[PDB]
């Protein structure tokens, strides 16, 4: 599923993610924009040979299981086809555990480079919420 923006807030807002740990509702609009391209099926390859999955691209070395990670953690407990769902329960839910994990939303590389530090308001102006 490809969300609009404000369909994505507005997802993202039910399921608790509105200054969840402190970070106000546009920063997860803006990390989901530039991660995923508000893509839920969006996958990318790691040189590591880990993959990143889903809406937050949620990273299989450490987060969840796709059988051809070696060594991984699963430290999500979910396959990482849960989190292409056009449902994004399972990519919030683990969002919430990897933003708790003491470096914040920095884990997400594109949320430090390219919403860290801006309006992220703007990602959020306009919807009805
Ligand atoms: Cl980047
Ligand atoms: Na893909
Ligand atoms: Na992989």
């Amino acid at each position: 599923k490809v969300f609009g923006r404000c369909e994505l807030a507005a997802a993202m807002k039910r399921h608790g993610l509105d200054n969840y740990r402190g970070y106000s509702l546009g920063n997860w609009v803006c990390a989901a924009k530039f991660e995923s391209n508000f893509n839920t099926q969006a996958t990318n390859r790691n040189t590591d040979g880990s993959t990143d999955y889903g809406i937050l691209q949620i990273n299989s070395r450490w987060w969840c299981n796709d059988g051809r990670t070696p060594g991984s953690r699963n430290l999500c407990n979910i396959p990482c086809s849960a989190l292409l769902s056009s449902d994004i329960t399972a990519s919030v839910n683990c969002a919430k555990k990897i933003v708790s994990d003491g470096n914040g939303m920095n884990a997400w590389v594109a949320w430090r480079n390219r919403c860290k530090g801006t309006d992220v308001q703007a990602w959020i102006r306009g919807c009805r919420l």
